[PDB]
RNA sequence: AAACUUUCAACAACGGAUCUCUUGGUUCUCGCAUCGAUGAAGAACGCAGCGAAAUGCGAUACGUAAUAUGAAUUGCAGAUAUUCGUGAAUCAUCGAAUCUUUGAACGCACAUUGCGCCCUCUGGUAUUCCGGAGGGCAUGCCUGUUUGAGCGUCGUUU
C-alpha cells in the first residue's frame, strides 16, 4: 500500500499520465530487463531500451526471436526489432511492434552516458 | 386455388437500445497568494518542407537563448543534422530574449491600415521639398527644476 500523500492511487490520473507522457518520460517507461548474463555482467537488472541494443523476445507469437532494435518508436510505445517483419499480401513488409517489457536485452549499445547510467544504478560498466 | 391481409418463426434489413468500458464531469478535503503603463485580460491578422481546425508561437513567428538530459522524430520527405558527444529529440527545466496590428491603450484620428509634428542619421544638386532608418510627442495627480504672471504684497530710489 502507498503511504505518501504525493502518490495517487487514481486509475484515471495514472492512465492520463501514461497516454499523455512526453517523449522524455516515455524513455523510462519503455525500460527492458537485462538477460541473466548481462545482469551478472553489469549488476543492473533493467535499463531504458535504446536504438542499437540487441533483444530476445520472451513473450507472444515472436517469442524466441532475436535481433537488434531498429527504432524505439516512442509515439506508439513500442520498439521495432531488426527482422521482426509482417509480410502483407501486397508483398510489402511492415515491422512488428513489441513492447520492451516483453523482451530481454542480450547486448547493450554502450557510450559514455550509458556507462555512467549503469554506474549510477550501482552496477559496473568498464 | 392464387394474389392480398394478419400472426408466428428463421435469416437478412432499418435503427441504435442493452451490456461492458472511460485521458470527462460532479462533490468533499488539504496546501499556496502570483495580473496590468517594465503595457495585462481580451481581439484581429499571420507563422510549419508538405496544415484546414485544435494546440503553440509573433516577421527571431508549431519558435531563439540558457540549464538539464542523453539518441531520437515519424504520415511522408530531408539535411551544407546528429551518436564514447558542446549532442538527436524534449513548453524536461527556464532566470536571457523576440513579442505583428491592437486592446486600460497613450501624437491626433479610426466604418480610414487617414493625418501630423520634433531629434539623429541617410538618399535625391537641400535649415525649408520628396524618400528611407532609428528614437520620440496622451491625461489626472505628487515631489523637485526652470521660466514666468498678478499695485496680492515687502524693502529702496526719484
Ligand atoms: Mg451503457
Ligand atoms: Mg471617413
Amino acid at each position: 500500500a502507498k503511504i505518501s500523500q504525493d502518490v495517487s492511487s487514481s486509475r484515471s490520473k495514472a492512465r492520463k499520465a501514461y497516454f499523455t507522457a512526453s517523449s522524455v518520460e516515455r524513455r523510462v517507461l519503455l525500460s527492458a530487463p537485462l538477460s541473466k548474463e548481462l545482469r551478472q555482467q553489469y549488476n543492473v537488472k533493467s535499463l531504458p531500451i535504446r536504438q542499437n541494443d540487441e533483444v530476445l523476445v520472451v513473450r507472444g507469437s515472436k517469442k524466441g526471436s532475436e535481433g537488434k532494435v531498429n527504432s524505439v518508436y516512442r509515439l506508439k510505445f513500442a520498439i521495432q526489432v531488426d527482422k521482426l517483419q509482417k509480410e502483407k499480401s501486397n508483398g510489402a513488409s511492415v515491422p512488428i511492434n513489441i513492447h520492451p517489457s516483453k523482451v530481454v536485452i542480450t547486448k547493450l549499445h554502450l557510450d559514455k552516458d550509458r556507462k555512467a547510467l549503469i554506474q549510477r544504478k550501482g552496477g559496473k560498466a568498464e
